DNA sequence: TGTCCCTTCGCGTCTCT
DNA sequence: AGAGACGCGAAGGGACA
């Protein structure tokens, strides 16, 4: 390993090496995965209690331990799982897997024992429930948040206004506790000074790095509207993500130059400039706008459109490459380039559309119009490489047409959608009746799998909002609304009827 | 060279309808 | 249905032992 001692690297790669047997067959990605942040001595902790850990009182599956070893401190976290998991459990009401999920950050061993002692209080002298408490905990840093609202939430709640859910949200990120703190220190000037409401500073708060972004809210707002004129509604939008002081601190510095030096509206960078990576984002369309307007390339309007995501920056870098190869040698025209971009991960749509548009129309039957319709979604990866992997077993073991595959797939989620009507076919049909048309259209939106499980747990298990809404009203509510038309119509039984 | 905490970037999914 | 919201992993940086 590092420079120390020497050539017992073997024993490394055999340790290593034992972890591929069993209990745990571990591949390559997972010990790449455990070495890249847990470090060596995670990876010899794995290994020292892989029967421990995968039996006695936690049963933990191989994915579960490789989620605690890969931060850290992962050796102190698997440590602790092994002492907490079962009175966590057992004494708190916590699943197994709320458990792996405290555990799975840096620190994960404070985090633990942090919630060992402090739930009880948290929901019983400040009436947070355990999962909300999971949520605080569940982050790097999660003793210090949980121990901060332990502190914090009454006088966040009496003195300045705020509900116990929002802080909850403040508290539910990566330096909650610097957030949280920050709220407390800077919300009355942000509003009495700047013109803020109490629900702005939460939005701007309620990411990671939130101190940051508030300390830089307090410091550019002014600038930012009264001398480059900008109103505070626009601040705002750009504060309220995580890297918010790197977007206003960019915005500051490039809105003249991308206002002026290439013509685009104040709105227009202010919209480049409300994702994650915002700042990322500017420059690089500050690089790159006149490129992709040069043998003919876009518009202005498209290069806002693709850079005007989370990842924005990584859809132009990558437009910008695969445009002439997309066009030249699959046939697609830049209006379809530009759609399959302009989405969350429009750099992995684009590299799989690579090399998959070939592969999905041979060994599947696809039209190239179906492999655009999915990957110009948001999750475009995920839909194409899951259409890959299911189409056969959807098709044949379960009757469907490619076509209704496809439908399923055209939509952001659609690898959830399909791995769910592939699990909640079966008992949709044959044991309550549903046809696959309309378990088909229920899947075929946004909020796909969530509205095929809430269906199902109405349908299973007859939830208290009862009889009336017959097996073809609650189908016509999961296509309309998904989930939640589902739970609102609970939640309005429950009193009203 | 490990453990803890904090910040930023990017990817994926769902809500609002 | 397009924008705006939710979640969460990877990675990098600083403090301290």
């Amino acid at each position: 390993m590092q420079w120390s001692g020497a050539r017992a690297l073997e024993a490394l790669l055999t340790v290593a090496g034992e972890l591929r047997g069993p209990p745990l067959q571990l591949d390559t990605g997972q010990l790449l995965k455990i070495a890249k942040r847990g470090g060596v001595t995670a990876v010899e902790a794995v290994h020292a209690w892989r029967n421990a850990l995968t039996g006695a009182p936690l049963n933990l599956t191989p994915e579960q331990v490789v989620a605690i070893a890969s931060h850290d401190g992962g050796k102190q976290a698997l440590e602790t799982v092994q002492r907490l998991l079962p009175v966590l459990c057992q004494a708190h009401g916590l699943t197994p897997q709320q458990v792996v999920a405290i555990a799975s950050h840096d620190g994960g061993k404070q985090a633990l024992e942090t919630v060992q002692r402090l739930l009880p209080v948290l929901c019983q002298a400040h009436g947070l429930t355990p999962e909300q408490v999971v949520a605080i905990a569940s982050h790097d840093g999660g003793k210090q948040a949980l121990e901060t609202v332990q502190a914090l939430l009454p006088v966040l709640c009496q003195a300045h206004g705020l509900t116990p859910e929002q802080v909850v949200a403040i508290a539910s990120n990566g330096g909650g506790k610097q957030a949280l703190e920050t709220v407390q220190r800077l919300l009355p000037v942000l509003c009495q000074a700047h013109g803020l409401t109490p629900q702005q500073v939460v939005a701007i708060a309620s990411n990671g790095g939130g101190k940051q972004a508030l300390e830089t809210v307090q410091r550019l707002l002014p600038v930012l509207c009264q001398a480059h004129g900008l109103t505070p509604q626009q601040v705002v939008a750009i504060a309220s993500h995580a890297g918010g002081k790197q977007a206003l601190e960019t915005v500051q510095r490039l809105l003249p130059v991308l206002c002026q030096a290439h013509g685009l509206t104040p709105q227009q960078v202010v919209a480049i400039a409300s994702n994650n990576g915002g700042k990322q984002a500017l420059e690089t369309v500050q690089r790159l706008l006149p490129v992709l307007c040069q043998a003919h390339g876009l518009t202005p309007q498209q290069v806002v459109a693709i850079a005007s995501h989370d990842g924005g920056k990584q859809a132009l870098e990558t437009v910008q490459r695969l445009l002439p190869v997309l066009c030249q040698a699959h046939g697609l025209t830049p209006q379809q380039v530009v759609a399959i971009a302009s989405n969350n991960g429009g750099k992995q749509a684009l590299e799989t559309v690579q090399r998959l548009l070939p592969v999905l129309c041979q060994a599947h039957g696809l039209t190239p119009e179906q492999v655009v319709a999915i990957a110009s979604n948001g999750g475009g990866k995920q839909a194409l490489e899951t259409v890959q992997r299911l189409l056969p077993v959807l098709c044949q073991a379960h009757g469907l047409t490619p076509e209704q595959v496809v439908a399923i797939a055209s939509h952001d989620g659609g690898k959830q959608a399909l791995e769910t009507v592939q699990r909640l076919l079966p008992v949709l049909c044959q044991a309550h009746g549903l046809t696959p048309q309309q378990v088909v259209a229920i899947a075929s939106n946004g909020g796909g799998r969530p509205a095929l499980e809430s269906i199902v747990a109405q349908l299973s298990r007859p939830d208290p909002a009862l009889a009336a809404l017959t097996n073809d009203h609650l189908v016509a509510l999961a296509c309309l609304g998904g989930r939640p038309a589902l739970d609102a119509v609970k939640k309005l039984e429950h009193h009203h009827h």
